[PDB]
């Protein structure tokens, strides 16, 4: 199915010459393109596995030694990709769970295995910064649906030692709701 | 409600003179008592918060230099106590969950935070070797309630970080099952 | 012919979620599964070279950081597999041979190089504690065939140097016998 | 009177070829033989001072580099030998005494200095793990004779300082009792 | 019941200004008042727990930084106190036991638990010097009475790691008698 | 029965003055007398235990500090001695086994116990150099006879930690034959 591509650079200008260059390389779509402290830059792609590799190989080779890190992920549930570049609309307020990971590489793995393993709506996959720091996912649904989403995430991230904490809020406060599902 | 008391001794003989002692001191129940490598000894007690606090107060005051450590845990779901000393009757085979911890202090606190929080039956709590070794609990029930129990147990054990791994098995094999709920 | 697969994990719970997993993954047989001090876990599998390679490929890819080590052994005399998991029926008392090794990887390779090479019946293969601890095999039969088996086992284990000692007992005492072929 | 012989080997297989050997060498009795962590092996023999000295002389000369250590103990109260290999029939429940030592060499010398010195029946001598690990004896009888046995055992073991702790329990609980005189 | 108070100073003159000052502070009684090598001084009190604390608090505060150590013990069998400042008269020559301890604090504990735990006559509690060196007790009575006195002392001192040796002489030589019970 | 005597010197001329001097000292026979790198010299004797000791004591005392090492072995099967100074004639081409040892002292022990323990013909006991380096034996006979010869050798050398490898060639190539039994 779909794929996630990531390209992290040490120069902000390069990430934009390499941002516009991967858009013309294949039919990939841009999800994240923001500066990271203190000087690094982040690019996140998605789409067909062919387009992604053809786009990530494109940027990596041109980046040369400006490239700080680049990864590509495959077999990603399509409902993960809009959780990266934005949110997903909640159907109705219900139970919530959050899984915090130690590296963004493990964060997408735990969500992919969480949507393909339950019925929750993956709300958003936000990162406090970078590609090696605190990243979290948010999921909502039944008290049971969320309960299964966390355990598969707590396993897929725990099996790689990149897990910080995972909690479940069955009755989330009206305030905390509009912060976990909407961010503010 | 109920309470757990634990006393660890540097001596096997010192544990037994104090073992019979706390039995007479009040109205507690003897839970665990066996050799801990390379020669430490472990005691566990389950009764009322009053009977446990005085019994443990009897042991820590007379253990002296042979006392390695002691701890008191209270407000415990009663079914935690028989899962410590023995097994709980598995009504019918269903889903199985196991949380593995590094500290039995964090194992019981995770086990207590499971039976209060879900409809699973706390099958057993085992300690492979030591009060700082690989302890783990087992819970069984519907795939829904088991996933919740594994998460509330991993939340309480993960906030203390003594969480090693926590997995859920919905469809356990015939060979696997008689080894999780019975041990052998 | 047949094949052996082995997966060692840093976690007891992680071994069991993966244990039930490789059972469903193909057509293998569960050989060994128990706690390894101070808290590692061991898995062994016996089936066909195809079913074992994919099952082990399922486990090493999902064990992650909890994976201590893994290994695949193939082209195995079938009677090695039951000597691993249990005992083989001693027809009549005769001579006894035992080769003791430091690595179970070298123990099975010595055990396989014994039953193919002599008419002895591979009684049992035991692992006192660990995949790097004192493992040993036992073979029985005529004093002639047993001496050959001890030598071909010590040749294959001595070229790897993980050979500790290998002795032959032609006239085993009544007390000795029920301890070598049965263990107790 | 009688005598005890002890031979400790670095190899499990080397212990068994030599085990059957000393059985044929004279008229001794096989007392103990089991795996000692992490892979040492232990042998104990009980017979006559003549049969034990030659049997041990047979083993130390042929053990070579695999020999960890050996020792001969003589002029032993006969009832020490069955307390080493097994248990002694507790006639009726009474007072219980236990002396815990660090060395089995000092444990037997304390146990021998107990049955000669009091009317207690030496219930059992156990070795939790190793010839340098937590060994201990158990004696039973009147509260009078048990206290004397614990003292003469602690005097002989305390002059060697390998004494860990020595306690007396006059009124042992029902749970405590079946664990001291039987072990479980 | 009664109490033991101890005050150890670094100045001999101060221990006598503070010796006469605690006599007028309450109704306490003086037991020991001798110089310790090389310059330290010892004061030992007894009587009601109120008088002792009121006397020991008196000396400690006035001693200031001349105070080397001060302790107070409670629930002391009254028959211990004359064994400190002197001896107790033997009713008839019989069995004897001696318990040597590593600190005077543990020496009074083992005797208190020895008289309150048997029927022996605590003869004397002498110290070779100081409050942190070799101190011993002497007890006499039946062969059984002494046997129980030693084991409770060997436990009360062993549980705190301040025990050196404990022996029992059932038939003490006529000479050694007038040295353990009378000192010379 | 017979005996083996060995005398290793640091001077080549001394080993020949001491070579001719032990021939006139008793009725001993000379087996080996060759230079060892880089300057050491080797003398090997045989015959009655009286003659050997009387010859080895003769050379050792005269050698003074030129003596690098000297040993004497007793109860040697007479068929070992011609395997040292030369070969033994093969009756018919059959199975072959070779045992390599880490010190010449263990090499003669494993052969002595090999001829006295089977029916093979000990072909030759050659050393690549010195008395502390790679020495091997060669034996021929049945596939079974050799199989027993190796295991007793692999034990007698393994029990002293001076064993390198031991193999068995049941169908030795026509070429390798004339190299293991004849040397070339």
């Amino acid at each position: 199915s779909q794929a996630i591509g990531i390209l992290e650079l040490r120069s902000i200008a390069a990430g934009m010459e390499l941002g516009d260059a991967m858009l013309k390389s294949a039919n990939v779509d841009l999800l994240v393109s923001k500066t990271i402290s203190r000087g690094k830059f982040l690019l996140m792609l998605g789409g067909d596995i062919g387009a992604i590799q053809q786009a990530i190989e494109t940027g990596t080779s041109q980046a040369g030694r400006l490239l700080v890190d680049s990864l590509v992920l495959a077999n990603i549930h399509p409902s993960v990709l809009p959780a990266i570049s934005g949110l997903n609309s909640v159907d109705k307020r219900q139970a919530v769970g959050i899984v915090e990971t130690r590296s963004v590489a493990a964060c997408i793995s735990a969500a992919d295995r969480a949507v393909k393993g339950s019925n929750v709506t993956l709300v958003r996959v936000h990162m406090a910064r970078g590609i090696g720091g605190k990243c979290y996912m948010v999921v909502a649904g039944d008290v049971s649906d969320v309960a299964l989403a966390v355990t598969v995430a707590s396993s897929s991230a725990g099996a790689y030692g990149r897990l910080v904490y995972a909690s479940l809020i069955p009755r989330p406060h009206e305030a905390m709701w509009r912060q976990m599902v909407e961010g503010l």
